[PDB]
């Protein structure tokens, strides 16, 4: 991020602080939780809607001291009234714009928002799990403001969970009780809190929907796979990701030693001594060094992040992932709940900045061998069969004589999003009994309403609908502005939140009450379908054949002689 954008961001942070003061009313309210009373505050939106805001509700003990790297523990109850009129810290992380470490280990909180604490009927509860590659993100309203959803009669809940090495360290030694996935166990404990407490805020514990984007979509999917959460919620929405994406898990059991060494550890590679060192380290030091953890060999093997969701090496009471997610799909409780999945129309545009800095990346399209799924490729990526598979990827995406950056970004849309979605749909059809799944495609481009991901990706003036561009139509954020009621952006807010609320309510995303949806016939995907149909959201709402289908089929063709691995 440029120094100039960094200055613009600082200005926006200050402006947003004072706007949030002007949107705060003097009306506070007390609600009950199983652990004690909480005080929230009535806030306005720039559209003059209003909602009650409770932030900083603990769902677990602060994971500090001996609780670092452990599964979350239930919080201690309190007498009196806990002040929930302001947000808490985010999980320790490198700030996505300033580039310095921020946050706190004391981050296991959720926020609850609703326009009416005593409604006439119990309401759909929507639970948002943020993305950020399991290393950044937060539930702060400067990025995830509830202002658009609270126009309608729902309860919206935004959770935090531990990130990075503090959320995803994993050690083989059973005696140490650090099996991995602490951050996913945080999500489990938050969902249990929601089931047990949402009624105190007007919510229906029999009608909970979990949704998330990017790593939040992978997280939502993990919450639909694990036995830990069986029956806790009733619909799921996977926005640009899922748990079988190549980036969504990793075996990181040997990386604690590498992290300790970078932090000054002088001892031998045994889990007990490594853990003792990491338990004493300052959390900022571990998080700052995480970018250096992967070895030359792991980078060569195209591991993207050192710490993240992992297959746990031994069983514990709180175990989330006892097997690879592909195997977990075969017995998953969440295969039997209504599900919606989708992507944007140019996901890979997210990588524009990386390609401008490292233009030699386009040379990987010469043979495309590095994009062949690892389960199909030989170790050296030189086998004739591997070259043939790469040639199929190349034909799918290299449209002219010379490979281009746009070809590379189109490939990225498929390797990271569309192809894993296809593989999941086809795996899941084998392990479900007719429970519907619905596809959307977000295809609405505008620079009049944006979100901070555009700044992170250096995407000013860049046309096309990148990964995460849809979040501007779901959540208020500090770069947003009030839009005219007749504007294409305003209508897109109403449509996107309206469809999500309709799906959360009924398990069917169609409603004739959504403007532009009157003539939509949105069928879920059938096992016998050869071409997927999706609702394409542009300036209009239209059912279409997925434009990406032909390229999806070309990727699938690499498995013709290895169908057991598809």
């Amino acid at each position: 991020v440029s120094l100039m954008e960094k200055l613009k961001w600082k200005i926006k942070c200050i402006e947003n602080k004072f706007l949030n003061y002007r949107l705060t009313t003097n009306e506070t309210v007390v609600a009950e939780t199983e652990y004690g009373k909480v005080k929230g505050v009535k806030r306005l939106t720039v559209y003059d809607d209003s909602y009650y805001s409770f932030e900083g509700i603990p769902y677990a003990q602060p994971p500090v001291g001996e609780l670092r790297f452990k599964a979350p523990q239930r919080p201690t109850p309190w007498d009196g009234v806990r002040d929930c009129c302001n947000h808490k810290d985010k999980s320790v992380q490198v700030d996505f714009i300033a580039g310095k470490v921020c946050g706190s280990e004391d981050c296991l909180y959720l926020s609850v928002y609703t326009n009416n604490l005593n409604p006439e009927t119990k309401r759909p509860v929507l639970v948002y799990i943020h993305g950020g590659d399991f290393i950044i993100g937060e539930n702060h309203r400067d990025m995830y403001g509830p202002d658009y959803f609270i126009k309608k009669d729902v309860v919206l809940i935004n959770i935090q969970y531990r990130l990075g090495a503090l959320g995803f360290l994993s050690l083989n030694s059973e005696d140490l009780n650090v099996p991995g996935n602490a951050g996913l166990k945080d999500q489990v404990m938050a969902l249990r809190w929601i089931k047990n407490n949402c009624a105190n805020f007007g919510g229906n514990p029999d009608n909970i929907t979990v949704f998330g984007e990017s790593a939040g979509a992978a997280s939502t999917h993990y919450m639909m796979l694990t036995e830990q959460t069986r029956g806790l919620f009733h619909r799921g929405i996977l926005m640009s990701g899922n748990a079988i994406c190549p980036w969504a898990n990793t075996q990181c059991q040997h990386r604690a030693f590498a992290l300790a060494k970078l932090a000054g550890y002088k001892g031998e590679d045994n889990d007990k001594d490594v853990l003792e060192f990491l338990m004493k380290a300052k959390p900022q030091d571990l998080i700052k060094l995480e970018e250096k953890v992967l070895t030359l060999e792991e980078r060569t093997n195209m591991v993207v992040f050192p710490f993240g969701p992992t297959v746990e090496p031994y069983q514990t009471a709180d175990c989330v992932l006892p097997k690879h997610p592909r195997e977990m799909v075969k017995t998953a409780w969440g295969n039997s709940i209504p599900t919606m999945m989708g992507n944007t129309s140019y996901e890979g545009l997210f990588f524009t900045s990386i390609l401008k800095q490292m233009p030699m990346l386009v040379k990987e399209l010469e043979t495309c061998v590095n994009f062949v799924p690892s389960e199909l490729a030989d170790a050296e990526r030189t086998a004739p069969e591997t070259l043939e598979m790469g040639a199929k990827i190349k034909k799918a995406h290299v449209t002219g004589e010379t490979p281009t950056a746009d070809n590379f970004m189109d490939l990225c849309s498929h390797i990271y999003f569309w192809f894993p979605m296809h593989r999941l749909l086809q795996l899941r059809f084998n392990h479900t009994s007719g429970t519907p799944v619905y596809l959307y495609r977000f295809d609405f481009d505008s620079e009049d309403l944006i979100n901070p991901y555009r700044i992170m990706r250096s995407g000013r003036g860049v046309k096309g609908v990148s990964h995460a561009d849809e979040l501007s139509y779901f959540f208020w954020n500090q770069l947003a502005k009030r839009m005219p009621k007749e504007s294409r952006e305003y209508k897109t807010i109403e449509r996107m939140t309206g469809i999500w609320i309709q799906f959360a309510t009924t398990g069917n995303p169609y409603s004739n009450e959504i403007e532009g949806m009157e003539n939509v016939s949105w069928d879920p995907i059938k096992k016998s379908d050869e071409v997927y149909k999706c609702l394409n959201i542009s300036d209009e709402l239209k059912m279409i054949d997925v434009p990406e289908m032909d390229k999806i089929k070309q990727w699938e063709s690499m498995f013709e002689k290895h169908r057991d691995l598809f």
